């Protein structure tokens, strides 16, 4: 499995991840708002965020980051990837996971 | 060094949390709220949830992931290990946390 | 590119995020409150803190180690590096990240 | 003036509060993530869930309410008025309150 | 209806929460994490606090109190009461809090 | 006493929050994040702020607004008033709260 992170805007961060998740495009989204600070075509940018941290597995990221930008409003959206320890991770927990994410 | 997450429901989480920092099996822990949205045996749930940032020594993680499975409420919590660049980290603040990890 | 974490006082916290985004040291930092619990010195410690999640090309994350050590108010500051899965993540997004750390 | 208050699911909160603004039933609001924990039929309920604190001419209240009924998705919603102090709150700021309410 | 506010440590917050719930003290409480500066004793003090936003019936306020004092763990704790204004608040929800209050 | 709510950019927030503290305008604040949407001179904003619940002192609450204008760094401020049961409320911290305020 992997984490994956982006940041949307408060109206669609709830609504998107609802989505991936009926979709089975990931297993489980946790969201929190955030303030994000940074660097746009010459300025500093100041915003209220939702990130979201999504649960996948490793092979259905391909897909998820194909929806994420099909869904995301901004021209060049946040998609990060991390790298999940999965033999030091609770196993059952990512056979969870894979099993979810269809 | 190594970071592990958890969820716990707000009710167990900072008991949870303090109990790892005082029994010397992490280093440090950030709690924060978060809201939890996954499929669950057929369901899409919502839940309020808080999420435990673990700091812990990259051997202490066998007994940190036992432990949270003692303690956990769960039938199946989540255990997810991030690996540290621990090379590009700050030397002093990883050998503070295997330190502190007992 | 690589995401790093480091927790403040909130005093500061936003003071230097906001720095390392003008000074362009990072691209991007992500602020949330945080409740952090660790050993220091013999002692179970509680704080109120918050996290700044940080987004930088893997080669300014020198120089980055450098200056948050300058401009923190602690002894021994946290400063801890997560590797990105660099082809999963989207390309465009990582050469953003690139692009505005100078 | 005065402040209302109400909860709502995490997926309605930003649309609704969204809707409210845009319709100049409310000058202003506030959201924030709330944990709650609620007596409901003899069950002790926990939900994540969004506060909305909102700002709105005296006057204004009425449709308020009218407006936060309709949309509301709960059965029963919460609505609670909150005192202002309208002589020792800043005059200029109620007067703008004022001007955003139809 | 009234609106009583507590901050307490996040280590006593849900628990002490839970328990005035249970117990028919309150008939809602919202929780919060906030970021605490106080004076004390000569000392600005800096610490991490969750909120309780406590919704109790009027003639149940006295027993809240007196509960609060009871629980919590500080030597001088916070009680502070809001006004709600009862005839511009929903007719049900008050009525609500009051059949969930003892 | 009766609590004040201002709102303010993150980068402002705590900094002026600790300046009333030490200064011993306010006793108390609490701190937390908000998104803020709201009507301004035909747009719908959004916006990441810093709600300040403040705590002062019935006789100090001009002192408190003149101190929260000058302070402030937006044209018009936020600065509301809330009505405090005093009666109803706990008469310790009331007296903490007027002996803290000058």
């Amino acid at each position: 499995m992997k984490i994956a992170l982006t940041n949307l805007p408060p109206e669609h961060g709830e609504r998107i991840a609802r989505l991936l998740v009926e979709e089975h495009i990931v297993a489980c989204v946790n969201l929190y708002p955030v303030h994000s600070i940074y660097s746009w075509k010459g300025e500093v940018c100041s915003e209220a965020e939702v990130t979201l941290m999504m649960k996948v597995s490793t092979q259905g990221i391909e897909r998820l980051k194909q929806r994420i930008c099909e869904l995301h409003p901004y021209e060049l959206p946040e998609f990060v990837v991390i790298e999940v320890d999965n033999n030091a991770s609770l196993r059952e927990y990512i056979d969870f996971v894979k099993g979810e994410t269809h």
